[PDB]
This record gives structure tokens, C-alpha cells and sequence, in this order.
């Protein structure tokens, strides 16, 4: 049961984001603080 | 540092893969092994 992988930061939150501008997967709460206005994508779009 | 993430099944691989199929984050050997033969993409493309 391995299925969800979760951020080294927000340790409950899972990593569902890529952020284009620093090639690093990213949660929630990585792409609307530290990574806002970078660019990103959800992984299954 | 903590943008690097590592697979927790294969502790030095770094999740490097997404399986479409499953919509899953996975590291070479993941999508070898168990993920054998579905749809992937390397994130970087
Ligand atoms: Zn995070
Ligand atoms: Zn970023
Ligand atoms: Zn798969
Ligand atoms: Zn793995």
C-alpha cells in the first residue's frame, strides 16, 4: 500500500503538482506558497 | 535539501516517472517491476 507518495515538507500532504519553474514535484501548500507564481501542472494533466 | 524525492520501496532511486495507468509516481525500478508494461511518461518528458 504504497500507492500515495507525500511531500519531504508537508508530510501529510500529497505530491500532486510539478512546478515547470524549478522541475521539482510539488503538494498543495509547495505550489501556493514557496512556489507561487511558478509554473506548474497537476501530474494528471 | 528536500526537492529531490526518493522512491520509499527503492530507497536511492528518485521518483523520476509517472505511470498513467495507475497515476502514480514511480522511480525505474517501480516501473519495471511492479508497473510492467503500463503507460508512462519520465516527468521531465
Ligand atoms: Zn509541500
Ligand atoms: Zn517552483
Ligand atoms: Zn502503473
Ligand atoms: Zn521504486
Amino acid at each position: 500500500g504504497e500507492r500515495t507518495v507525500y511531500c519531504n515538507v508537508h508530510k501529510h500532504e500529497p505530491l500532486v503538482l510539478f512546478c515547470e519553474s524549478c522541475d521539482t514535484l510539488t503538494c498543495r501548500d509547495c505550489q501556493l506558497n514557496a512556489h507561487k507564481d511558478h509554473q506548474y501542472q497537476f501530474l494528471e494533466d
